[PDB]
Order: structure tokens, then sequence, then C-alpha cells
């Protein structure tokens, strides 16, 4: 049986290189699950890695369907699965950042699949790995914030605060009871205020630009998830011993890691590497369940249209998360 | 104001020819400092590495520039804060971020990167331990998990360029946690690497060197990689199944390859060693000498009015254990 999909197949072709295609369903291996796709996800990591910011490790091969956070219900499951049966609705990130989501079906490794409780719909759940997961790696680790009400208080800035990660970010940093300050455009200061953000700033105006608090705070941690701001430009505005957390990081963003590091400063830069984890997104996916995350969806468009959902991707203005269906 | 000699360099790329001797100002201690009349500099790679431009424009901070941070030295004045640290006291410092110092007469440390030299430790070998000690000690006991008491269950370890500064702790270290220690270094220093305790000693030079395959077919928990010009591949198969290679000195290529595989979640993992030296891990090594568990191997000393000749070697890549200028 064939499949439709959608793949490319070289390296900077934008959304015109998107191509439709007919391909077989895949057979799942012994620890992995196939699904039959309800709803797919984008990141804007996976338009960079069209574009080559991660050449030539990424893809591995051409041609490659693109995309990895994917909702849907299983259909066939290898001979190692224990935890999922045909029929079960789950959640998952495809594996290794190797794609397989612009398509009807994916196989998912078992490790990285999470149940969906029925009150949690397929594109809701669909948003939340990455985005979700890395919102939540960030605040967590390098931030050191608790979501109960154990939790060290601290001052915490959202850079593109109205993005996927930007959004999931704000929302888990007031359940960790932080302060939170956030940039975005004149258009959607409404939208961020209403996910809980303290203050916002027009990042159009020079206050915005500066990354200034209106009310004078220090950061203790910025989740940055916005690009083409030097360390110099957070400096002033961190506390102490405050940290820049790089959303997204390129090679750059990793050397000068290193050499802060290394020469010890105080004010550090650090990268955030996205480890996935079962738990994390069970945890998520439960919040979202119980209403304390709320899953914004920009726009949903047909698998037929899906390069639609990648122009709009490739073009950085989405609301929340960009959704394709399947 | 009384002058010190140091030896300095004016810009990138000048080798040992581009170090001059000079006379400067003796450094006045701020608050957290002490001032320390030098009795021993160690080199580190990461010294010429800087002059070459290999993390430019980030270091130095400035031209011109005094190299080297490892010292060891006696108290002359302390700072208006320091309260540990008083005039006549021998120590061993690791001289701040990278900003060098260490070839001269005198030089300022703070008192967090100051630690107490007991008698028993001459300068020379303390001034050896800083960086290429404690980088050792955090490879070991941080990304390969092991524990200085020996009760810990066994791993394999593998130590490239083990003759050199980091090598050369590195395996004594693995052999105090109870590891199996495979070595690979040049056919001059097997005997020696083997005198550190290695249990296998490769000469890189040989198709199964080249291979870093162990003779007796073990596979490597973690590398101490301390050599260069190996690509990932190479290691893989001599990795088992979550082995981690560990990049001495990364350059910014290691620093993406690092990222790349992190996110693509592979088993087998290369790991950089970003060096976080703390007091009480530099008390750890210095007591360890003191106890001789640990052995510094002196290379080579050559007095501050020469130190272009320590410079020449350490930029030439071949001493066995650690480079000492005097003071």
């Amino acid at each position: 049986k064939l499949m439709h999909a959608l793949q490319y197949n070289s390296y900077g072709g934008g959304a015109a290189g998107l191509e439709h295609v007919q391909v077989p369903v895949p057979t799942p291996k012994s620890n992995e699950v196939c699904l039959k796709l309800e709803a797919t996800s984008l990141n804007p990591v996976d338009w960079k890695i069209q574009k080559g910011m991660i050449r030539p490790f990424l893809p591995r091969k051409f041609p490659c369907i693109p995309a990895t956070d994917v909702a849907g219900e299983v259909v066939e499951v290898g001979s190692g699965v224990k935890n999922f049966k045909a029929g079960d609705k789950v959640v998952a990130v495809l594996s290794h950042l190797g794609g397989g989501g612009l398509a009807e079906f994916a196989v998912a490794t078992e490790k990285l699949t999470v149940k969906r409780p029925q009150e949690v719909g397929a594109a809701e759940a669909a948003a939340l790995p990455v985005a979700g997961l890395t919102a939540l790696q960030a605040l967590t680790n390098p931030a050191g914030l608790k979501l109960d009400g154990t939790g060290k208080k601290a001052n915490i800035l959202v850079t593109a605060a109205s993005g996927g990660v930007g959004h999931y970010a704000v929302q888990l940093a007031k359940l960790a009871n932080a302060h939170v300050t956030a940039t975005c455009g004149a258009r959607n200061i409404e939208f961020v205020k209403s996910l809980g953000a303290d203050e916002v700033l027009d990042y159009k105006t020079p206050e915005g630009a500066a990354l200034k608090s209106p009310s004078g705070k220090k950061y203790d941690a910025v989740v940055h998830c916005a690009n083409g701001i030097p360390f110099s430009v957070f400096e002033p505005n961190l506390s102490e011993n405050g940290k820049v957390i790089d959303i997204t990081p390129g090679p750059n963003a990793m050397w000068t890691y290193a050499v802060k590091k290394i020469t010890m400063s105080k004010k550090q830069l650090v990268p955030l590497l996205l480890i996935p984890k079962a738990e994390n997104l069970e945890f998520m996916v439960n919040l979202v369940k119980e209403g304390k995350v709320k899953t914004v969806i920009d726009s949903k468009h047909p698998l037929s249209k899906a390069e639609d959902a990648w122009a709009k991707s490739i073009d950085g203005h989405a609301t929340g998360k960009i959704i394709v269906e399947p």
C-alpha cells in the first residue's frame, strides 16, 4: 500500500521545493509503533534543516519527508512493543529528528510515544513535543524553576513570546510563579498578556530593542526564542549570575558558549539542546488535560496543502503552533 | 612603582619568536585577590593556541598579553577582603579568565582560585597541576562518572596522547578509580606510560594504534581524548554501547558536532570538556600529590629569562608531562 507525503530533495528549495508524493507505508521495527497520523505540527528547525543550517548531518538522506511532532492512532506495533496496541491514541516525537511527519503514516519508537487522553485533541497534542519540551527543559534545568509551589522566585524574560516555544514558556513560567517579561510585535501584545505575562515589550520600540523591563527588573534567566541579539544587549538586563538560554543554537552560539564558560563569566549563555523524554511529554500532556497549559493553534492545513503551512512556518509570524492534518 | 620581568606577545600568530622580554609594573591586588611572588609556572597547550588565534577575538582581552595561568608561589600582599591568606603563605593558583599573567615574577590570583601549598609539595610539581590535572579530574569524574575510591564497578578507559600533560594525569587518576586503562603514545614513551600504570599501551604509528584497537578486545566506556585529528568514526567501533568520547580542548567544530549528536540522540556521545576550575578540586589534587597517589611528571624546567625555549617546547607538542618556567 502507498501513502501521501511531502518531501524535499535537496537543500534550499523552501516551500516551492516541497513536493507531493506517494511512498510506501512504513513497517515498524520491533521497538516501534506505526501511527495513522491525525495531526502534525511544524517547528522552525524543520525548515532550517531544509535551508541547510545543519548540513551535512541532516537530513541523513534525500529525499526527506520533514517534521517530527505528531499525534495519531496506533495501527501496527513492532514485536517488542508492550505498552501500546492497535487503536491507542498517542502523541509522539519522531526519531533522531529525521522527519516522517508530513505523511499519512509514521513510525515512532515506543520510548518517544505517550498516551493521548480523550480530553486532549490531536492537534493540541501534536503541538506539544518539540516546542513544549524545549520550554519545559529551559525553565526546569538551566533556569532551575519548580512547577509546583516549591520553587525559587525568579524574573524571567521570554523573547519572541508569541511563537511556538515562547507561548509555552510564558505559561510554564507563570506556573513556576516567576515574574514574566515578554517581547513580541505590536499585533501580539494583547495575546501575550493573555498568556499571563506580567510585562510586554514591543520589540520595535527602543525599550523593546533594549529588553528594558518597565519596572526595572533584572532577569535571572532568558528563554531566548528570538534571533539577532548580541549578548551585549542582554548583559546589563541580567542579574548578577543571570543566564541567556539560547533556543535552537547554531555553530556560533555553541562556540560563544564554550569560551564564556571557559573564561568563567558570571553571566552565562546557555544553549538549549533538547533531550525529549516520555515522562516530560506525559507531564506536558497532563498539564494540557488539566487546562493549566493552553495549546494555541496558529492555523490548520490539510496534508494536500501542507506547503502553505511550511510557507507560514518559514515566514516566522505564527502565533502559537502551525498544524498539518493528518 | 617597582618593575618586574615578564614575557608578552603583541599580536596573533608570532609563535615563540613573537614572545618578548619586558619590564612591567608589579600588580596591585584587588580586594578579593592575593599578589604572588611566583616560584613556578606551567604551560598548557591552550596558552600558545590563544596566541595562534584559536580563540580570537575573545582572547586575549588585550594586547599585549603576558601568557600562562598555572602558578605556584608565595603570597606577598593581600587585598582588603582576603581572610584565608597572609603574607608568606605558599600557594598554588589558577590565574583568572585566561587573561594570562604567569610568565612574570609576580601575579595576582583571586582567593577563590588559590589553594594552600603544603610543605611536602614543591612549587614546580604544584604549578603543573591546575589546568592539566583538573581537566583530567573533571573528565573522569563527571562524564566518565568514575569514583576515586576504587569501589565503583570497573570501566574501560582510553587515554589518547597519554604522555602529555592532561594524558599523564588522566592515566594515573583512572587507575585510582580502578578502571582498566588503554593508552596511546609514541614509541619513545611507551615504557613511561606503562610506568604511569596503563594496562595496555598502543603506538599510535602502528595500524592498531591508529585504529585505537584494544589488544585484549576491550570496548571503551569513555575516552579522555587529548590527541588531535581523529574523526568520531575511528572511535565509534571501539566504544561500548553508550560510550563517550571526551574531547579535551574542543574547538568550534567539536562544539557544533557535540550539538548535533546530542540533538539526533546518538547513544555513543561526543562530550567536550569545558573546564570549571574549583578550589576544592585543586585542594583534592594537591593532596593526592602530597600522598604520592598522583605523581607530577616534569618534562623540563626553564628560567623566565629563557621562557621562549619553554614556549617553543610547548608549541612543538612532544612534552612528557608538564613544562615548567621558573618563576
